[PDB]
């Protein structure tokens, strides 16, 4: 649970989250470079300090095979220590292994990614970034979420959290900064649509949405009942299941825990 520095072996550059810079160790208290190997992650202002402290709580809080897994900290300055995912980001797994992930296995992944989600709502916890970017790969039959930076705890009280990427946002969260479990339902109909187009980068949503300022472009082309296309090869049920997570009313959207079933037994 505390990672000594000078036992962290420095390997290369993982990427840089909503937040900070996650890089790639062994922690090698041996010396043999027989160690494990971890992510590690860090800052380099107090706003986002502040949040990083909070972000380490929530991921040591949360326990589940669909979540990546907390180890520990680091210390003058503080690093967030948590186990590495070899196969990498989801994103670029999807492009490179095209050839080898038929839609079975795309479902797998919606699946994991469902009961992921569906835990975090039961610890009132909003992700805020629900993205295939910001997915990992455990194995090929095995993915879990990552990225708990802008990650936010709805109040004892409340089902929403107002608030201080635009094409994966919830409507209502583009007008009014309003966030909720409901929000991350929207997101994950999107993350349904990158993993149906294998995050093919020339019909990302990004590439659709632009094809179709800009914030109040986006908005005013979703209040209009205008949504991302079926991607090509993608079964009929789940373009209808990314067509209710995409509901205009927070409301009328399904919960992860009806998605669930609904994706594991197409
Ligand atoms: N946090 C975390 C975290 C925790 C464990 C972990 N095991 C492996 C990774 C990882 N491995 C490779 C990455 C990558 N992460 N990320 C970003 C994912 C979103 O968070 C910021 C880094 C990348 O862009 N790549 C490039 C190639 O896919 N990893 C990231």
């Amino acid at each position: 649970t505390i990672f000594e520095e000078r036992h962290l072996k420095y390997i290369s550059q993982l990427g840089k989250g909503n937040f900070g810079s996650v890089e790639l160790c062994r922690y090698d208290p041996l010396g043999d470079n027989t160690g494990a190997l971890v992510a590690v992650k860090q800052l380099q202002g107090p706003d986002q300090q502040r949040d990083f402290q909070r972000e380490i709580q929530i991921l040591k809080a949360l326990h589940s095979d669909f979540i990546v897994k907390y180890r520990g900290v680091s210390y003058q300055s503080l690093r967030l220590v948590m186990e590495y995912l070899p196969s990498g980001c989801l994103r670029d797994f999807l492009q490179r292994h095209r050839a080898r992930l038929d839609a079975s296995r795309l479902l797998l992944y919606s699946s994991q990614i469902c009961k992921g989600m569906e835990y975090l709502g039961s610890r009132r916890c909003v992700h805020r970034d629900l993205a295939a970017r910001n997915i990992l790969v455990e194995s090929e039959a095995h993915v879990k979420i990552a990225d708990f930076g802008l990650a936010k705890l709805l109040p004892l009280d409340k089902d929403y959290y107002v608030v201080r990427p635009i094409f994966w946002y919830a409507p209502e969260s583009l007008s009014d900064n309003i966030f909720s479990r409901q929000s991350d339902v929207w997101s994950f109909g999107v993350v349904l649509y990158e993993l149906f187009t294998y995050c093919d980068k020339s019909c990302s949503p990004s590439a659709e949405f632009l094809r179709m300022p800009a914030l109040s472009r986006l908005l005013e082309l979703l209040e209009e009942g205008q949504r991302l296309p079926a991607p090509p090869a993608c079964p009929a049920e789940v373009h209808e299941l990314m067509k209710l997570c995409w509901a205009p009313s927070p409301q009328d959207r399904p919960s992860f825990s009806a998605l669930g079933p609904q994706l594991d037994m197409l």
